């Protein structure tokens, strides 16, 4: 409908030729049409022409519009009324996607942390376990579901879901996005266990978490793990977990992260002092 | 083509969702098969929309089938891998099978020659650069990774004017960041040889440019190396306190583990200060 006026503004902006990109099964007609508006083109030609035009899919959409993904988008409005503390916008939101199991079921998990009255049920929890159990590839959806609602899986159950997400994530083709997620998903886990003592589950979180930062950035969730870590250490009886608790604090506060700085420190006061 | 048709079965797949569940009045389900099987074409927009349909981001579409089915993807897989290797031979041999690619084989001999110097673009291909760059409509990851690799055979005044022009006019996708953040260490990058020139207009110009990039933002390692570059700017200034920054963004480097940026860090604090 407009993907053609996106495609055109690119194209000649690139100072690219329709003539110069047509080839045996793609004629500039199929070309100029598409690009006016008059006729659809297939799914092929258009990924053949954004690949001469060395335009990735996913800047040709987002240049298009925002509204190409309904989950993402769902993401965001939920991500908006819950810093507005908009409960009244969230229910309408959830009776939205009454006829959506899956995300109903989040929706409820999140709006729990600011309305009690909401909770999701355990049948609802235990449908989305299920579905989570029974993917073989995690993906972004899969990834987000459970983290927004670690909170009312019991302990075993988010370990063994935890471990198939790590498990199907490092047979992928390693999504730099959804690794940080997982990253992100694992250490929350990591957590948990070395609060409940489940150190044998603690141990082999560790050794995930290692692999899934070597040879990246992600110097947050590094800064993460150096307390998570820390904090295994403090409560295995070396002292010196208490140190890089210590830095990881330093860390935040030398990068202007108040909102972490506060948070953690604490937790600090807390469970260690 | 019919890859495509193998990638959107897999998905499918990978989510357990079913044919007649994704057909609506648009899409017959006997339409989809045949396309999952290579046997028929679909409109764009319908690939589009099956992918939101499944829950599938387009980013998660670009790993896994753009990554291993367009030319500058698997044109960058090969450079980084013969780079890894210093392979001088395999990397002429790619630019050779990239000589009638101009912007393309400008990088790949902008990239020998960090280990051939006998290799370098001429000066009119750097200009035929840079006017692509100068007029663009939007900078993609193509446009984004062509300045980052070519920047050392750009004179500081045209680097500077087209760092300005990207950091106004790149492709944001707000569900990868990926193009974000590559604009936010070319900006750095540019930021700290303003300093070196002693054009401190063009850097207190970066810095709010880079500030606004890290705002509602992670990116803990652009935040580490902004924090020492800005400090080191700050110094320049007759503003001692930048001292602290800059040690402060060593002990992040040190405290993380990362020995390669302490170390290199550490012996530029050693030498200009």
């Amino acid at each position: 409908k407009e993907l053609g006026k996106t495609l055109r503004r690119l194209r000649q902006g690139k100072q690219v030729s329709i003539s110069s990109l047509a080839d045996e099964h793609l004629s500039k007609s199929q070309i100029s049409r598409f690009e006016r508006g008059e006729s659809e083109i297939s799914s092929s030609r258009l990924l053949n022409l954004l690949d001469k035009l060395n335009i990735t899919i996913d800047e040709f959409v987002s240049t298009h519009s925002k509204t190409h993904t309904h989950f993402f988008t769902l993401l965001s409005r939920v991500r908006k009324y819950y810093a507005e503390k908009n409960v009244a916008k969230l229910l309408k939101l959830l009776e939205d996607y009454a006829h959506k199991d899956y995300e109903s079921t989040m929706i409820k998990a999140i709006l729990s942390s600011i309305e009690p009255t909401v909770e999701p049920s355990e049948e609802e929890v235990t449908r989305l376990t299920d579905y989570l159990f029974s993917v073989e590839q995690w993906g972004y959806y899969e990834i987000i579901l459970l983290g927004n609602c670690s909170r009312f899986i019991n302990y075993n159950t988010l370990f063994l879901l935890t471990k198939e997400m790590v498990t199907s994530f490092a047979y992928s083709e390693q999504n730099k996005t959804n690794k940080t997620l997982v990253t992100q998903l694992s250490i929350n886990c990591l957590i948990i266990s070395i609060d409940y003592s489940y150190f044998d589950h603690s141990h082999y979180l560790i050794e995930k978490i290692e692999f899934l930062l070597r040879d990246e950035l992600n110097f947050y969730e590094k800064t993460v793990f150096l307390y998570v870590h820390g904090y295994y250490k403090l409560k295995q009886g070396q002292v010196s977990g208490k140190d890089d608790m210590r830095q990881a604090l330093q860390i935040f506060k030398y990068l202007g992260e108040d909102a972490l700085y506060y948070s953690y420190k604490e937790h600090y006061r807390k469970e260690v002092l």
